[PDB]
């Protein structure tokens, strides 16, 4: 819980969990918190 909810602020649980796989993944990849609010940007 240090960069998911960096995301999360902006997607949130119904909007994260969604894609929690994706997104989770992002995060231990070591993708920037722009990196996924922007690869996403509320698709």
């Amino acid at each position: 819980m240090g960069a998911i909810a960096k995301l999360v602020a902006k997607f949130g649980w119904p909007f994260i969990k969604k894609f929690y796989k994706q997104i989770m993944q992002f995060i231990g990849q070591g993708w920037t918190i722009d990196q996924i609010e922007k690869w996403l940007k509320r698709h």
